């Protein structure tokens, strides 16, 4: 499916849909070797989260995950608490965009992130709609200059993310103003 494409990016769901979203992140967190951790797909099925997807032709390569900031906090806390303290402070509306995986095997790749933008639409869209202040993210270092073309200022340094035992830096983004924080907006 590269010559005759057909991709479709919407909410997930459906149960089966949710399940098969979990296991695109599981084989991928493992063949990066980082670890999956339960607290991931409670945060997922509580009242603050929503699930995007991606499908090839209704087989699901993809997806992301956003979870508002409730009572029930944020998955970076464990990690980034105290840089988040401030906004907290002020009554700024947080969330974190989480769980973003992509199914090499079962998508004709570039052979990477860009090939998920209609999933970063889906997520940009909700937050302007939410009403979103602050998008944060949690990624693997191999990723940050990307993040940072996309306008995500750095807001954690590189720690030890012990929920994925992995290496990470923490970025926010300043939704209603993103246009003025990114370099490709330029270009419109
Ligand atoms: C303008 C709108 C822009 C939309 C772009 C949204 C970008 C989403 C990146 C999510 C990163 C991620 O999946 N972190 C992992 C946590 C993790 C895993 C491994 C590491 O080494 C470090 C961090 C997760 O949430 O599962």
């Amino acid at each position: 499916g590269s010559m005759t494409p057909r991709k479709v990016a919407r909410i997930l769901v459906a149960p089966n849909e949710r399940d098969a979203a979990r296991r695109i992140v599981r084989t991928t967190y493992e063949a990066q070797g980082y670890a999956i951790d339960e607290s991931f797909a409670t945060f997922l099925e509580g009242p603050s989260a929503t699930t995007f997807g991606l499908f090839n032709g209704e087989v699901l390569y993809g997806t992301i995950s956003i979870i508002n900031d409730g009572a029930q906090g944020l998955p970076m806390d464990s990690i980034y608490a105290v840089e988040l303290a401030a906004w907290r402070g002020e009554g700024k509306k947080l969330a974190e965009v989480v769980q973003f995986a992509m199914d090499h095997t079962l998508y004709e790749a570039v052979a990477s992130p860009f090939e998920a933008a209609s999933l970063f639409t889906m997520v940009l869209t909700y937050a302007l709609e939410t009403h979103i202040d602050y998008l944060c993210i949690s990624i693997n270092p191999k990723h940050d200059t990307f993040y940072s073309l996309l306008g995500f200022t750095q807001i954690g340094a590189l720690k030890h993310y012990g929920t994925v035992n992995a290496p990470a830096i923490a970025r926010a983004l300043y939704v209603p103003e993103w246009r003025s924080q990114t370099l490709l907006a330029q270009f419109m």
